[PDB]
């Protein structure tokens, strides 16, 4: 699935060299989109169902430098509990494009899916929460353009994606939903929920609450507020688009 622009009235596949931010404007708002082919613009148009904020990071290697290869399209899931907590996940140790980063739980939109279901399906493929029909509310968040790896200081760009954050609300507690959860060792090796000041922290209490059966793990605060660095390295730390997310989420509330 791809990624496409309403700069004039009759869309167009974007490069992969060029910052999508950039065509449409660190960050754009409002972005009027549909996916159905993702598709992005400044402008509303007959097809679109959401206006939500574009951002990237500051280090984003497009917007620096202003092909086989396009521009991908992901999803990724917050999902709150009826008490005001989101679930984050660490990727699996078990290596390979990003590992050990909290992220939520996302991932490659499939193709001719939607995307409510594409997100659904990723939370449970990661985390087997699958949640019962009228038992949760949700609302798209925002769009982030990334790029593996995350900037020129680790390489010239592989991947570039556009992902698409979305908040499912559900209507069960923390603990409810943590009963319920049964992770996929293989793809990710912990488990955690934020509350808001964590998250507020976070996005902007010393130490929070398994690793991977299920022992338990004290996440420090420090580890939760570490930046990006600028030589590679595959260290424990939150991804600069969930803190973007999680910005959103707050927004929200
Ligand atoms: C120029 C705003 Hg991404
Ligand atoms: C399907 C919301 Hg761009």
């Amino acid at each position: 699935v791809r990624v496409q622009l309403l700069l004039s009235r009759r869309p167009e596949s974007v490069s992969f060299a060029r910052s999508v931010c950039g065509l449409l404007g660190l960050g754009t708002w409002p972005i009027h989109c549909s996916l159905k082919r993702l598709v992005l613009s400044s402008r509303p148009f007959p097809g679109a169902s959401a206006r939500l904020p574009l951002q990237r990071p500051p280090f984003c290697p497009f917007a620096a430098l202003e092909t086989d290869r396009g521009v991908d399209l992901g999803v990724a899931v917050i999902l709150q509990s009826s008490d005001k907590t989101v679930l984050l996940t660490r990727r699996a140790r078990t290596l390979s494009v990003s590992p050990n980063l909290w992220v939520p739980p996302g991932g490659h939109v499939e193709l001719e899916e939607e995307l409510l279901d594409g997100g659904l399906r990723e939370l449970w493929e990661e985390s087997g929460l699958h949640l019962p029909q009228g038992q949760f509310s949700w609302v798209p968040l925002g769009l982030w353009e990334s790029a593996y790896p995350p900037r020129l200081s680790w390489g010239l760009p592989k991947y570039h994606h556009i992902v698409l954050y979305l908040l499912v609300i559900s209507q069960e507690s923390q603990q409810q939903l943590q009963a319920r959860i049964q992770p996929n060792p293989n793809e990710v090796s912990a488990l955690m929920w934020l509350t808001p000041d964590v998250a507020a922290a976070v996005a902007a209490l010393p130490q929070d609450l398994p690793s991977v059966r299920a022992r338990p793990l004290v996440l420090h605060m420090s580890t939760l507020l570490r930046m990006i660095p600028t030589m590679a390295e595959d260290k424990e730390r939150v991804s600069t688009g969930t803190k973007f997310a999680l910005k959103l989420w707050l927004q929200h509330l």
